[PDB]
């Protein structure tokens, strides 16, 4: 089976007023048509025949001429024989024989040749369609050809490639054909994947026609009404479907403790030097560039609030360190260095969750998360001997949107109480009490929230490539900063609330803390029923980095991923823990696999296919799959401390404005959020998706209900004093939805409502 | 010829286990298909069939049976004589008649009557397709019906409607055809407009055969290959175009003088008391509500902008005056009431540039507008009697856009000088000097401009009906300015610039003005010289008024507007200018025909037709047509001075806000802006409009780069100090058009680039 790349260019006259043959459509994939007017290829489109077209085809071919396996290599031979064939068949008068071998050897024009050729697959063979116009004939007349050998033919075609079926087709007008039409009939059904599959094994004209009814019998005919809108002719893609189809892990569990382990040291660690040899590529030193904005941001914006809500123990000095501290590690020694370990959402609204509890019951604050990091040690390791990470395949679309809703009404939520707060402590009269300082914050606030919302559309709109907004993956976030601190700057005698970061490798809070936790207690001792009863804490902990983890190494391993190297599970739970549970003993917050991070670096790093036929969606050819530009992300924000003066300078109200916008953003994608938009909207204009399509208007909403209302249940439990168990409740909804939604729902309707991909 | 509702129902098994004929889709226009999975009728779509069940239904066709005219009313006669028949033919062999018999009678089912019957046309006769796989039978046999008489058969259809043909195909599988698809082209035969013309005249099988062809002849036969992407198919509309095309004033001038005006007099005045009978529908006291809010909010955000511009001297009160004071009056005398006579953007940014020549040459500046008032009449005037109002043809997207972009530009600069102007007024630090003034004013400025920008958005969105969208245009500008009002009226101890209007019917300053400005001078003697010489400021109004009322009576007048009564264009034009030339004697401002207000007018009392068959466009099936609207908006407005508390509590900067939110929505529609667009973006992302296929790229940024040379010029003539020629620059373009561009472009691309309508 080989590829085909049909040309048709028709005998038309120039602006010399001379006849020359005029490339007018090409088929790679589909069909690119010339635009006469403007000398420019159309966008790629499905090639539409018209029946009047295939049916003239299909009469001229019966007692057409046929060459088959001709053995001629020149223009001008071929063009002899095909005269000569053609006349011995009554096609051609021997009178105008003369005229038609002519009228064959014109020279061919077209609009423009490296770029074209990388489209097309190498190993292809062309199909040049010669048709055109004929005055000194008085019948049509048609040729089909097709050469012995793949034979590159003589400045034919726009792009050099070997010709293999050469098509003749001559006829005067007044038939009632349309030989344009003709010849786009005819170049498709060459472009066709079965149709010259025929053609290279056919022996005879009837062959030939056979063909054309296993073309015929396998298409969709439209009726002659027309079409007002693209909505019209959205089920003629579904439809299509139908008529073909009537025509036709790391996670598995071993006896053996440790067993996941074993395997993913034993698959990515044989490609260790591997993994610094692709490096070398200029693309990864631009992953290094984009994807360390992607990594400080939200390091800064969790930083600084660590800041507020836990009275500047852990700040943005300790999460820059604890950022590179284990990002640097992880890389060194994780199976999935494509990983960007992060300080995620959902960890900070544990840890302002589990301040409030240690301040209410007087429990020193940073030696309770030592006795957090002790059990999440023990339990990273208990589940990583067993092998128990397959449960992350229980962690469906029902648990993940819900928590993902409830993290952006949390987001939402705390800078809107910041923004109040920040009023009630500076009132709008004519530090506390400073003028401008509530205005201000709110400009700020509002500032940077509008200017990355508005560059994230611009990111997203046509005016950006695809193929660069892939490589530097939302770039709003840190210019949103950097203007609104600039905008900040240049003000002068208004106080607004800055980070509060020490220049040095210095605690952010050096009177309040040490560098060592002492786990025994640093100023009071510490309770020997807590450091027992903190695995109930850890727990909560785990399920917190378990599922971000785990759910990120799913959403990157993915074969539509093509990530060739050996992506590790058991590896990468084990490392993120067992640094997470030593890093807390330095006062270091733990840290997770963050999925909107490492998404943004594995895509900075798939290299699109150029060699996809027009009108093709991109396939990704490679991951280049390495370990230094994780590496060198976590080395530069690491290095950031070093700038602590410049750091200093950002105003904690423009990490809230971004704050706020990272909240916004998330909901978009997320099917709760867009199945609450259809709780509104009537059912008329709910849009065609897959769980809009199979299941009816009412259940629908009653599988939204639910999801609202198990959100409410975890909202109302994160207001009271037991917050701490919202990651346990989280995953109660697994039990609910593997169990309760069972009976109440049909296996059909959960297959489209929970989809693992969609 | 009959339109024909053509239904499918198909032989399937109920949910009780037996057997009953089920709706399975219906052919009013296009197609609609059950879904079995939800029993939610799909959205419309294309009836695109598959070319094997074209062929297997031609094929039963032949030697099938065949009732023409049958002269029987009951479904079991009808069914009996068909089953006779069908055996007449040996299509069903007497043993399993009556089994065929029993199949026929079985009771039909349909997912659910009077919303249906709208769409479908009156006098219609519909057409049943009885399709369904029989066990009993060993070959498929089929049975046209052409019923005599148009008998609504006995509970077969969902909608009663009566029934002409019906159709019978009972046959059993593994025959390789796909009934449901061959009923499926069987009902798109009949649904297409000249099949079933030729099956009402059908006399033999034969005829209906070739009935066939000729539909097949007229299609559009598509690959086998998939479709990825809706752009793939969009030109599958263009093409479909092709097939088809093969197969097949009031500005007249009259030599009398006021020729013009005398014609519109007698075109609409004799509907005079019509138009006050067809104001009593309901949707006229809704067009009252939304429109009001339409033409009272630019009413104050022009007032309030004036009051500064001019020194208080026209503000609000006079504004809010002079837009009633003429709405009145236009409406109880105009040719078209449905226009919305405002304070226009392009007259306001001259009122600003007459301002400063008063103010730099010593003279007083509404005693020089007085008499550009008599001036104005004198043109009006000579225009109207020598029919001069044609000229508004010339006047075209070229001119309109360089001016429509000028000014938006020139609001968006307005506003950020005022801001600019604020802060340095009321600095940063911790009346002049007020701490809070300068942000607060900011974020009211802000606050206004994105909750009325996204609501234009949620209006837009497939949130909001477009039934109802129409009726209530643009309501974010109403809702925002309520907002941001309250907002600030919380505030307290805090300055912000408010609304300066007087209470009662008095003028905006009262110690500097009165109400009847002297025509000779107020204080000072006015210059003998000016008074002859404000012919050249009042031609350059005369531009302004006339370009903006004529042309928004293009807008409203076109043929799609479905405007049965008279419109006039001479009438219009005189009493927008006689009127606006004796308002300014009082010291109110004049006033043009705004075309957004207009068509926010003209839009709300539109009636879309309720017999429009699904999947097509709404047609307006006509527009109310009354002077009421009109003059009860009028009124309405003229009785918001009797709130003059309420609107001296809005914030200046608030209408500043909106003030920016006009320049910058007024930009999207404008090809100008859409073509500057196009100049960053590559060639291959061009979207495929007209001006963009039938152009190529360099030609089309040539035309960009003039009208933005074009727009250059007059920005510079606008900062210098003869601003008052911009109404003479910009109609130079007129000739710049018609004589420089003429050469330059050749028609084929002035045609796409320059459209009236598009």
């Amino acid at each position: 089976p080989h590829e085909v790349f049909v040309e048709l260019n028709e005998l038309l006259l120039d602006k010399n007023q001379e006849p020359q043959w005029r490339e007018t459509a090409r088929w790679i994939k589909f069909e690119e048509d010339v635009e006469e007017e403007t000398e420019r290829w159309g966008k790629p489109h499905v090639a539409s025949l018209s029946f009047r077209s295939l049916l003239e085809l299909r009469r001229t071919l019966a007692h057409g001429a046929v060459l088959l396996d001709l053995d001629q290599q020149t223009l001008p031979g071929v063009a002899h024989q095909v005269v000569e064939q053609m006349v011995i068949s009554d096609q051609i008068k021997a009178e105008d024989r003369a005229n038609v071998l002519r009228a064959l050897l014109l020279k061919h024009s077209h609009p423009s040749e490296l770029k074209l050729l990388e489209k097309i697959p190498e190993n292809a063979e062309a199909t040049v369609v010669l048709v055109g116009c004929v005055e000194f004939l008085s019948r049509p007349t048609m040729a089909f050809v097709r050469l012995r050998e793949a034979v590159e033919l003589d400045a034919v075609l726009e792009v050099p490639v070997p010709v293999r079926f050469l098509f003749l087709l001559l006829g005067p007008s007044s038939a009632n054909m349309d030989y344009h039409e003709i010849g786009r009939s005819i170049s498709t059904l060459m472009s066709d994947k079965q149709f010259h599959e025929a053609a290279y094994l056919a022996d005879e004209r009837e062959d030939l026609l056979t063909a054309i009814n296993a073309f015929l019998d396998c298409s969709v005919v439209l009726p002659p009404s027309e079409v007002q809108g693209e909505e019209l002719l959205r089920s003629v893609a579904h439809f299509q479907r139908q008529m073909l189809k009537k025509r036709e892990d790391p996670l598995r569990r071993t006896g053996r403790p440790f067993g996941g382990l074993i395997r993913d040291v034993r698959r990515r660690y044989p490609h260790y030097l591997s993994d610094f040899r692709d490096a070398l590529d200029p693309q990864c030193l631009a992953a290094v560039i984009f994807i360390y904005f992607a990594a400080l941001s939200p390091a800064i914006t969790f930083g600084g609030l660590l800041g507020e809500k836990t009275q500047d123990l852990i700040g943005v000095s300790e999460l820059i360190m604890s950022t590179a501290l284990q990002g640097v590690v992880f890389c060194l020694l994780g199976a999935q260095p494509l990983l960007v370990i992060g300080f995620s959402g959902p960890l900070l609204v544990f840890e302002e969750a589990f301040f409030s509890f240690c301040s209410s019951n007087h429990l020193e604050y940073l030696v309770g998360r030592v006795w957090i990091g002790f059990w999440l040690v023990f339990l990273a390791l208990l589940m990583v001997a067993l092998e128990g990470s397959f449960l992350v395949r229980f962690v469906s679309r029902f648990t993940q949107e819900i928590f993902a809703f409830l993290i952006s009404l949390i987001f939402i939520y705390e800078t809107f109480y910041k923004l109040v707060k920040i009023f009630q402590e500076h009132p709008l009269h004519g530090p506390r009490g400073q003028p401008n300082t509530a205005l201000l914050s709110l400009v700020l606030m509002a500032g940077t929230f509008f200017i990355a919302f508005f560059l994230r559309k611009f990111k997203n709109s046509r005016f950006f490539p695809g193929r660069i907004a892939r490589v530097i993956g939302d770039f709003g976030v840190p210019i949103a900063i950097l203007i609104m601190v600039l905008v900040d700057y240049s003000i002068e005698d208004t106080y607004t609330q800055k980070l509060s970061v020490p220049s040095g490798f210095s605690v952010t809070a050096p009177e309040k803390r040490g560098w060592v936790i002492n786990p025994l207690g640093e100023k009071s001792p510490f309770p020997v029923w807590m450091m027992v009863a903190s695995l109930l804490p850890a727990i909560l902990v785990f399920i917190l980095i378990f599922m971000e983890t785990q759910i990120t190494t799913l959403i990157i391993s993915k074969k539509e991923r093509m990530l060739q190297k050996g992506s590790g599970f058991h590896l990468d739970l084990l490392l993120i823990v067992a640094m997470g549970g030593i890093c807390a003993l330095f006062g270091l917050p733990w840290l997770a696999a963050a999925t909107v991070r490492s998404v943004t670096h594995a895509n900075a790093l798939t290299v699109m296919s150029k060699a996809v036929a027009p009108g093709d969606k991109p396939k990704i050819q490679e991951v280049k799959e390495q370990r230094v530009t994780g590496l060198l992300v976590a080395l530069l924000v690491g290095l950031s401390i070093v700038i602590g003066d410049l750091l200093r300078q950002i105003p904690l109200a423009v990490l809230f404005g971004i704050f706020l916008y990272m909240g916004v953003t998330s909901l978009n994608g997320i099917q709760f959020y867009e199945r609450l938009h259809l709780l509104l909207m009537p059912p008329a204009a709910h849009p065609d998706v897959t769980y809009v399509k199979k299941v009816r208007t009412l259940r629908m909403h009653l599988f939204t209900a639910l999801q609202l209302l198990c959100l409410a249940l975890l909202w109302a439990v994160m207001s009271t004093a037991a917050s701490l168990a919202f990651p346990f409740i989280l995953i109660l909804t697994v039990p609910l939805r593997m169990v309760v939604l069972t009976r109440i729902f049909t296996d059909r309707e959960m297959k489209c409502l929970d989809a693992n991909e969609a």
